[PDB]
């Protein structure tokens, strides 16, 4: 509660300018010139705003979109039936409850297609303007007339939303996906260290993080596109997409350092003294890795280009270090008095295993590289200094 | 579309069944003794059968009780601050509209909480009520007449809703997760056999399915703990937990065999001519693998004990013969010569990477057959023919 206000202050500025909507347009409901058909339809805008207010501007741009959408094509096509009705002059009664029969069973089939799982808001608003059009018109045969004005109290409810989440500390869906990536970068160094400190002892939630939140950074980036050119990020297409492209680049390199972890936890592991015997070169290893994913993470958090110097040489030199160290040792690995008991070879025969792990993530650290050159490139970035 | 209707005819009925509600729900409407009141809120009810139903009938019933709860909290909050606003003589609507701001704001900040992530529906069920029981009443002064009257009617489509689904071909929620976790055990064996032979070659969708539905597997254990007993899992208390925890066992397995097909795309790579030296052995630990896994998910989906015989007695024996085929030929995993190029030592190395990851999955098998037992005897299944 308190703790949590306390530690993230963002979560304390957006109930406040809820609450700022909500009195808004109480006063104004309070504060009217009082009329016959306002009074009973005047509760149709204080509701829009529980109902279209959300954290960022793209998902309230987005989705109130949507909204919008299944509420005319529900509202046009009501109409219309009920215009049509007439005709079964003897049955209208039956004609109208064998449409809502139809409509329901259309509605409800066309929202469990795989493809449709996001969208369930914008077909429960469809069958709700439906039914209600079709059952609220019914007595006194007007359907022109709970529509144009119910309408525009919920444009009032919405413009209202709009404004004050727009013009009051706005909160953007970029800013959270440039933020994720550089978090990834450093969760995924950390990481990576804590393994091959666990290892050489005598660690889940970076990966973790780094490897599950494709999700959250695909609806980031279908928000992003909704918003105007603003602060750094001033251009009237940004490249979002390479964001992304960059994000799987790094979780390929941190399913290595899951494996390494399963390494681990393994149930057969070998002799402590046999590990101390290369304790020298995967600490250098580990240490020259995370460097690297720190800087390459600090220069995309300042938004800087590459400088001249190859940033891979030292940890190339360290790989190569580790496989003569390997070579020359690699009569610790196996036992050739039996060339041409099976726990204890399965021990020996673990180490290796982790140190080719090692190598294949030194291996793949390349294309990371390769993915943020051609990030810096769509975009504009600053000249290093 | 239609070829998915054909393909499952699970989503056939519930959409008729959705129609049915409703235009029961229309006829009772349309055909109803005249009278002022209910003409203006009768409506209430046909939108109600579009809130409440849902998939399964436990949901169903978790669901609408904490919307209830919502429901009537916010009743009782509003018509009590209704009641106190009166003190207040000479600003009666200055407290009202003070109290909005104020119950908006704590409603907003209750439900950004991390652990009520999943409890939205119940938030804003509270939020509308509160709003609409203190500006619909206002007016005429009327605040016990204002829900009494649109409470029985809400009351009503939620019976009908609740009819409708649990007598006409009942969909439960512990029949679904008996289902997927014998579907689980057959795509991870389908995944071993795939890696096993595409390794040897001159496989993700099952691994990812078995290690990615905890969620799924959690929320049909929570919405099953509702459900009446019926059928073949008649009791009281049902061991819904079991299935969970045999869930957990199966995905540790599943976590070795996702590195086994990250092993297929490493960058570094053995030469196919060393492989083909150790092929049988690595098929027969895959064949008995599967065949294992293929026989635990049988006896799993039909409800029986398992037998006296011993079912890893192949398994280990498969994996002892491949240790020593791994000790006579060792002379290829290493270069003696260098005792005291990297790319192509790092290549040989590879191997040994594999054949120890197939060797650690055997030796971890162990803990899926200690978890079925568990579940078998907890769950009285019938003794084996
Ligand atoms: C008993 C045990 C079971 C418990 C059951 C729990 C029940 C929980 C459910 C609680 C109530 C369920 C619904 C009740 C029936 C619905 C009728 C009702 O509540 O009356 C309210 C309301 C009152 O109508 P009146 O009293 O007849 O005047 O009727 C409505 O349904 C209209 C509410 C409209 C406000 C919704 C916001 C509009 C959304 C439009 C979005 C379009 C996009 C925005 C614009 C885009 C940019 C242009
Ligand atoms: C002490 C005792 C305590 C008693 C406790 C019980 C208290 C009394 C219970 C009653 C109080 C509950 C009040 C609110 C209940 C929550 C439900 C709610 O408020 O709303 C639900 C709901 C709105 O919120 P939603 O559920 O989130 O969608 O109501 C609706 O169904 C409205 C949906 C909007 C569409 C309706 C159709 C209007 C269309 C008009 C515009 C059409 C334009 C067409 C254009 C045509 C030309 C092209």
């Amino acid at each position: 509660a308190w703790e949590m206000g306390v530690s993230d202050p963002r979560k304390i500025v957006f109930s406040a300018k809820i609450g700022l909507a909500l009195t808004i347009v109480a006063l104004l409901i309070f504060y009217q010139e009082p009329n016959p058909d306002l009074s009973r339809y005047s509760v149709w805008a204080i509701l829009t705003v529980v109902v279209v207010f959300e954290f960022t501007i793209g998902a309230t741009l987005s989705k109130g979109f949507n909204r919008a959408l299944g509420t005319l094509s529900a509202g046009g096509l009501a109409l219309g039936m009920a215009e049509l009705s007439t005709l079964f002059g003897d049955w209208e009664e039956i004609f109208c409850t064998l449409s809502i029969f139809c409509i329901g069973f259309l509605a409800t089939f066309m929202k469990l297609y795989p493809s449709m799982k996001a969208y369930e808001y914008g077909f429960r608003v469809f069958l709700l303007t439906y039914c209600y059009i079709l059952i609220s018109g019914f007595r006194t045969g007007q359907f022109i007339e709970v529509a144009i004005s119910r309408f525009l109290l919920i444009a009032l409810g919405a413009g209202v939303s709009l404004g004050v989440n727009m013009f009051i500390y706005p909160i953007w869906a970029g800013e959270d996906l440039h933020n994720l990536v550089v978090k990834n970068f450093m969760n995924v160094a950390t990481s990576l260290e804590g393994c091959v400190n666990g290892y050489l002892r005598c660690v889940y939630k970076g990966y973790r993080s780094a490897v599950e939140s494709t999700s959250q950074e695909e609806s980031l980036m279908s928000f992003a596109i909704w918003e105007p050119p603003h602060g750094p990020y001033k251009s009237f297409n940004y490249p979002w997409k390479n964001y992304v492209k960059l994000s799987g680049a790094l979780k390929h390199c941190a399913f290595t350092v899951m494996a390494l972890h399963g390494c681990i936890l393994s149930e057969i592991q070998a002799p402590e003294e046999r590990r101390q015997v290369f304790r020298q070169e995967l600490q250098r290893v580990g240490v020259e890795g995370a460097k690297l994913l720190r800087e390459l993470g600090e220069k995309v958090k300042k938004m800087e280009k590459l400088g001249p110097v190859d940033l891979l040489f030292e940890v190339h030199l360290a790989a190569e270090e580790l496989q003569h160290k390997i070579d020359k040792k690699s009569y610790l690995l196996v036992n050739s008095e039996c060339w041409e008991k099976t726990y204890e070879s399965a021990s020996a025969l673990s180490l290796a295993t982790f140190a080719s792990l090692l190598i294949e993530f030194v291996a793949r650290l390349q294309n990371v590289v390769d993915a943020f050159k051609e990030l810096s490139q769509k975009a504009n970035f600053k000249e290093p200094e």
